[PDB]
């Protein structure tokens, strides 16, 4: 009646309980909280560690769950690196949220370091029995998957068919490159100092008949989670080579040509090799090609990424820490990586100029990025008073709607590219 | 001659047993085994329960450990929420360990205690005869002295006995009571460091630092003693002691000599999580006849990185009593640039690793350079700490280092000291 390996309630168990709390909810009208907690990203610590590391992780993530609950609340493991929550007797409605957080808190610590994404479904308003209650929390965790991870999300109508959208294009990638359902779209740069273009972006732009055009943010963590990154990737940095090498022929130099590089991609081992080739082949000069890596991969707590950075350096390629910002860093590790240039995070720039809150940090960002000899280029960048706001702030670069949104290779060069 | 409650064999029976075992081990010449468990915290369990609860915790934990065993085996209760055990025959010590571990993972499930089901915890003491004993005393001594040795190393864990482990044991029960008695007793001491600013050359405040001699001991780190009172719950009387006597000094200083800056004292991490704090610290304040703006709390960046919702507000109302704030270590690890800013800090404190490398080192230097730059950035005074040398000190003023702090102005000094080498008149 109760998982072997944490000791916690089943699946059944939970369900019982959940009645209870049900029928609690409709004899003396007070709410209740469904959290549903899976682990990000599991496989990969039990390929990297072993069973051995897993099997305790979990022993040990399930205490520090129950030491953060009430014994009035119920925590089960569902199978898999799942655990449901049971949080019956809510007083308001809003109190899932912070009993919501310090779940989330109790993985910022170490334990080797892991994290985890929460849904919650709260009822009686998502649900009035246990098995729509636990697909909806279910769903509203993907959702959580969906937007980043490492956070909570609640359950709304519409996210429910999205969670099992994204489980279906998983499928259909697979047949993405057979179908002509690939495309580059470029996206340019200016530098503040001069008015100049300074270089672009390659952004994958996936089209598919039943679900339309998918969104670059959207499409790379599918294909990390359907192990097509690769073959995918290999195909984006061909393609993007290809392109470049192509304009260095027909049209005069701006600079060089940004690419996302998944960090699944930097953990290959014939890549440095791979991209000499690719390099050679459309004829170019290796700092023309700029590399760009998710802070948030690479300020895992784990300093794996250096060996191979560097190789990418001695081969003489531009190297970009991606969406800075968010999250955790380490400053300390932040020096010692061999970086060229650090991009601002949309969500900051967004608020620009008015939020203040953005404007500070913003401000923090530019001045760290100095400091450490990086140049900073700031993405998202919607309005001409932001473009002022950041000029006079001292960003070197700007990236976003104000200059062009995404274009066609043909309608890139069109606008953007002169003779030569 | 049994366990009224848990049905268990008292100790007395136990020692009897094992007198007896011991006697076949050494004709038969074969090993055995002594454990030593001791439930994990468990008075927490009847704090939120009560005994009622408790005891039906026992007698069900008694029952599972009996059932983990085989017949030749036998499971005591020796007294309070400690269990003794003994493993007669053993093809191998290494068989002890195999049985260790099963005893342990019998705690993993939870125990059924009327409706409920609670999870508890225990630490588990290895003592093996003969190698380490071959007397009854003895082994359970050593035994009882790996279970704290289990207790010290974490918990919910096994641990075998080593010569060195029974001092350990006792030492830290001994420092317990000396902390108990010398935080009773006011003989705890407060030394001061002096704060300068690179910008002018004059006193910018002090910091004051808890110290502990005793003649047994010597001089004991804080390094030390910190940990022991968080360990055995005297942080929150500590902290206490240390604010009223840190403001009190200040208080009379005011008087005595003229303002050279605030006064500097760290707040460990569970005395933000005292619901009184604030109430507290202004009557504090209003006793020493102390503005809150002479008043500066120091915390420690690894923590206040790992803060929570309930920490932001109260930071807040440090702030609405007027005290300064300042972020301690500053650095070091993993930290957020998002949750920096809607911190309301007044001081940033450069941590002394990366300072202690000045200059020659490339990469303290660059993280120096860079963190200074962050906190002017945020409108944040940024301080160095430890600075020991000259050229450490000559470093951070071309590098726009506004204020510093360490040996090369002066070690932590007592009270008269101080006030003689830094204070002047009123
Ligand atoms: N060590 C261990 N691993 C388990 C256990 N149960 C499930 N897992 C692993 O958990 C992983 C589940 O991964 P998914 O949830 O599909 O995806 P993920 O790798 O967690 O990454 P996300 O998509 O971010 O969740 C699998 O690799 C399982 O082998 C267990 O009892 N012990
Ligand atoms: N209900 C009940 N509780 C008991 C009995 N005997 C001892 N206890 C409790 O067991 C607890 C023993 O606490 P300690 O061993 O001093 O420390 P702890 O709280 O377990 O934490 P540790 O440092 O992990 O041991 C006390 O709170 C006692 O009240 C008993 O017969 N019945
Ligand atoms: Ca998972
Ligand atoms: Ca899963
Ligand atoms: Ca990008
Ligand atoms: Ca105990
Ligand atoms: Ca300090």
């Amino acid at each position: 009646h109760h998982d072997p390996l944490t000791g916690l309630p089943n699946r059944l168990l939970f369900e019982s309980r959940l009645n209870h709390a049900l029928d609690e909810a409709r004899e003396e009208s007070r709410p209740g909280a469904v959290l549903f907690i899976d682990l990000d990203r599991f496989k990969h610590i039990n390929d990297s560690l072993g069973h051995p590391i897993g099997d305790l992780l979990l022993k040990a993530i399930a205490e520090r769950l129950r030491d953060q609950l009430r014994d009035v609340d119920t925590v089960a493991r569902l199978g898999g690196d799942e655990f449901i929550i049971l949080l019956p007797g809510l007083h308001q409605e809003s109190d899932a949220e912070h009993v919501a957080r310090k779940l989330l808190n109790a993985f910022t610590a170490p334990f080797f370091f892991v994290s985890a994404s929460v849904g919650i479904a709260l009822f009686p308003k998502d649900g009035d029995d246990a098995p729509t209650l636990v697909k909806n929390a279910d769903a509203a965790m993907y959702r959580a998957k969906s937007r980043g991870r490492s956070r909570i999300e609640y359950y709304t109508r519409e996210l429910t068919y999205l969670a099992t959208e994204r489980m279906a294009l998983e499928t259909e990638l697979r047949r993405a490159l057979e179908r002509d359902e690939l495309q580059l779209y470029y996206q340019p740069k200016l530098s503040l100092e001069s008015g100049l273009l300074v270089g672009a972006e390659a952004l994958v732009r996936w089209y598919h008949p039943l679900f339309g055009e998918i969104s670059p943010e959207r499409f790379i963590p599918l294909a990390e989670d359907c192990g097509l990154i690769l073959p995918l990737g290999d195909w984006v940095l061909e393609h993007a080579c290809q392109q470049m090498g192509e304009w260095q022929k027909l049209h005069a130099p701006f600079g060089p040509l940004s690419v996302n590089l998944a960090g699944a991609q930097l953990g290959q081992p014939q890549l440095i090799e791979r991209l000499e080739q690719l390099l050679e082949q459309s004829g170019l000069e290796p700092s023309r090609l700029q590399l760009e890596i998710t802070e948030s991969f690479i300020m895992n707590q784990t300093e794996e990424a250096l060996a191979v950075l560097h190789g990418l350096k001695r081969l003489g390629v531009q190297l970009a820490i991606d969406d800075f910002g968010t999250g955790y860093s380490s400053l300390s590790y932040l020096k010692r990586l061999p970086l060229d240039i650090l991009k601002i995070d949309k969500s900051f720039i967004r608020g620009l100029p008015d939020d203040p809150h953005d404007a500070a940090i913003t401000r923090a960002i530019i001045a760290l990025g100095r400091s450490m000899q990086l140049t900073v280029i700031a993405e998202g960048v919607e309005t001409e008073g932001q473009q002022s706001f950041l000029t006079h702030e001292g960003c070197e670069q700007i990236q976003g709607f104000v200059l062009s949104p995404p274009l066609p290779a043909e309608l890139f060069a069109s606008k953007f590219l002169k003779p030569r």
